[PDB]
């Protein structure tokens, strides 16, 4: 029968039957079933021995600290994997039962408590985003360090499905072609939720955050060092939802990490969602010369030529931005972001192109200067502002296409303009007439200075309405005017120079300016003859 059933019979260890994990993987040859809570200790390590397994978890890991899971051979996967701390630290919890955000320093330290869930633990960042926060929050909440780690390093080619836990990470260190797969809402702890760090050896290439969620955590929900997609694109975040990060939802690093770079390069950021961030939605800026990377003599500062692969994303709530970036050359499609404390956007791009941008109610708080601010040369085709609550601050911008009841008077962009428009039609409701206005910034920024109206003659109903074309003067709209039909009389009302006109006055030829003989009670017509001579002639008399 022996040689019968170990040919019949799939194969699986279970944890209960060792005494530690590290007996079990030995004896593992096809799958591994997690069947009993295991507690491991800081640094813990196992060796798989390159083999390609199948990790069912049913049961907890325990522990502060990283468990330590290495040599698992390509096409390994591990689901179901819980990671649960042994301590339950304080933690803040800077929003209020009507969901309101707490921005006060001394509400956000009253809001602490000891749990594993619904906030997170105060960190460095916290210092920076509740001002004095550092001077209240009383010793014992402060510094904390408590995350259960379960760190997979230096493999390639494993996926982890369906991962939860409380005060929960996951660390993949020197990684590639690997994927963490529909997380099942883990709560994080105090280091980054999902960590693709390849900071040794070749730069991180094949991770990806495919679907699932995260909930609180510290620090930001998706953190990548060091990866480069190449020109396949073949990495980063596809499909996913975070909620409440203690810092941003996706961030990007930036700046020097150690001796080396920590940056990102050709990572797709696509059809994800993030929610209640405390800092930023999506923080994919690259720069804060560089070593490790392109020097700045290459590429200037904030100019790197990243290349992600950005569209799809929505932002709602953020604390802080709801999506910053900086780069060179990059082409943006279809960003939605609502309702964020801090600007919508933060652009620090030059010779980028953003294509159907909404940023609906940002910088409800004031914290910054803008709802929307793009520092360099940038192209922006297709801008919806305003929802219901400067707006936009782009200098050296060229844009188009800008909907909503945006105030025309906080906008400031180097080019604005519908070169290919139809026949046009303005509809006019709840007024006595409708407008088309002219408004020359440079001359001023709130005053209209001109304008096309027609208003309505008697009252609704009357079939009646007159034209009238306005021009600025002392720096009072619509000051002068020409009208036609006004009170239905069916003639052209023209203005005339209230006294002697100067022969200056006149600008082409061919064209004659109306003015006022007050001594004569005569109305008078310089004339710019078609030869170009002046000549003064009597107009209208007694």
């Amino acid at each position: 029968y022996s040689i019968e059933a170990d040919k019949k019979f799939k194969y699986s260890v279970k944890l209960s039957d060792y005494p530690t994990l590290q007996d079990a993987a030995s004896a593992a040859v096809d799958g591994l079933l997690i069947d009993r809570d295991y507690n491991f200790y800081g640094g813990e390590t196992v060796d798989f021995g390159g083999k390609v397994l199948t990790i069912e978890c049913k049961a907890k890991f325990i522990g502060d600290g990283n468990l330590i899971f290495t040599k698992l051979g390509k096409g390994s996967r591990i689901a179901g994997v819980f990671m649960e701390s042994t301590t339950t630290p304080w933690v803040i919890k800077p929003w209020t039962d009507d969901n309101q955000w707490l921005t006060d320093a001394a509400a956000v330290v009253a809001t602490l408590k000891q749990s594993k869930t619904d906030g997170y633990q105060p960190t460095v960042s916290d210092y920076v985003k509740f001002p004095g926060i550092e001077t209240l929050l009383p010793p014992n909440a402060k510094g904390q360090n408590i995350t259960s780690t379960l760190e997979i390093r230096e493999c390639i080619g494993v996926e982890v499905h369906r991962a939860s836990g409380l005060m929960a990470g996951f660390l993949f260190r020197g990684c590639h072609f690997c994927k963490m797969v529909d997380a099942n809402n883990p709560s994080g702890g105090k280091d980054g939720i999902i960590t693709f760090e390849n900071l040794s050896g070749d730069w991180g290439k094949g991770n990806y955050v495919i679907g699932g969620r995260t909930s609180y955590g510290s620090v930001s929900s998706i953190q990548f060092l060091r990866n480069n997609g190449g020109f396949e694109r073949d990495g980063g975040v596809i499909g996913f939802t975070s909620y409440r990060a203690g810092e941003s939802g996706v961030k990007t690093w930036q700046g020097t990490v150690g001796s080396t770079t920590s940056r990102n390069y050709n990572l797709q950021f696509r059809d994800s969602v993030v929610i209640y961030p405390v800092w930023d939605g999506f923080d994919l800026g690259a720069d804060t010369d560089r070593p490790g990377d392109y020097p700045i003599t290459q590429y200037p500062l904030h100019q790197l030529p990243l290349n992600h692969l950005i569209d799809n994303l929505l932002v709602r709530g953020a604390l802080g931005v709801g999506f910053g970036m900086d780069g060179k050359g990059m082409y943006v499609s279809n960003i939605t972001v609502e309702d964020c404390a801090g600007s919508g956007a933060y652009l620090l791009t030059h010779e980028s192109v953003f294509t159907n941008i909404a940023i609906i109610d940002t910088n409800t708080k004031d914290f910054q200067a803008n709802q929307i601010y793009i520092s360099g040369a940038c192209r922006v085709n297709g801008l919806r502002l305003i929802g219901i609550r400067l707006t936009i601050d782009a200098p050296n911008s060229t844009v188009s296409g800008i909907t909503g009841m945006v105030d025309p008077s906080r906008i400031n962009v180097a080019n604005l303009a519908e070169e290919g428009l139809g026949n046009i039609r303005a509809n006019s409701f709840g007024y006595d007439s409708a407008a088309i206005k002219l408004r020359i910034h440079k001359l001023s920024k709130t005053l209209d200075s001109g304008a096309l109206y027609s208003h309505i003659n008697g009252g609704a109903g009357s079939g009646s309405a007159y034209t009238q074309l306005t021009a600025i003067s002392g720096s009072t709209p619509d000051a002068v005017s020409l009208k036609v039909n006004h009170k239905d009389c069916r003639g052209a009302e023209i203005p005339f120079v209230p006294d002697i006109a100067s022969d200056d006055f006149i600008k082409d030829s061919s064209c004659f300016l109306p003015y006022w003989e007050n001594n004569s009670t005569s109305l008078k017509a310089l004339v710019k003859k078609p030869n170009g001579e002046l000549v003064r002639l009597t107009l209208a008399t007694l």
